[PDB]
């Protein structure tokens, strides 16, 4: 589990990212959506982007970032305590969407991108090395409702 400490760490980069949720939010899909194309095969809305800068032009993408970035926000700030926050998500990822964990740990790794390159100052090597054991959590979790369902 994640330390009162590694905590801080996470919340008070993520304070950084809450005053800038939609720019944030396009940085990470567009992100995600370049370094694994297959994830944006998952997403109808957004198959008829072919470049980034058409994804940077959609308004609608935009509009899922915000979403994206506040339900983890949600889940960040309950800390070691965010069950109710993640069972709806682990649901409907896992039945409807139908989204490979795999697909979870790609994500992270465009949150931490974009995360360092926005805020360097306080993104260092060790609110880098909290932000990745929360997403980890994160991942861990939602795994074990996958487990359950038999996803
Ligand atoms: C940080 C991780 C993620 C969070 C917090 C998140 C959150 C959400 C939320 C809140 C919704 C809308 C409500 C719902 O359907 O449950 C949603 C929808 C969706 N998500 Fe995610 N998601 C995450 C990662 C992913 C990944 C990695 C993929 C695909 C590779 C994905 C694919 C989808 C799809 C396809 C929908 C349905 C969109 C629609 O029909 O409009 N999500 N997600």
């Amino acid at each position: 589990v994640l330390s009162e400490g590694e905590w801080q760490l996470v919340l008070h980069v993520w304070a950084k990212v809450e005053a800038d949720v939609a720019g944030h939010g396009q940085d990470i899909l567009i992100r995600l959506f370049k370094s694994h194309p297959e994830t944006l095969e998952k997403f109808d809305r957004f198959k008829h982007l072919k470049t980034e800068a058409e994804m940077k032009a959609s308004e609608d993408l935009k509009k899922h970032g915000v979403t994206v970035l506040t339900a983890l926000g949600a889940i960040l700030k309950k800390k070691g305590h965010h069950e109710a926050e993640l069972k709806p998500l682990a649901q409907s990822h896992a039945t409807k969407h139908k989204i490979p964990i795999k697909y979870l740990e790609f994500i992270s790794e465009a949150i931490i991108h974009v995360l360092h390159s926005r805020h360097p100052g306080d993104f260092g090597a060790d609110a880098q090395g909290a932000m990745n054991k929360a997403l980890e959590l994160f991942r861990k979790d939602i795994a074990a409702k996958y487990k359950e369902l038999g996803y």
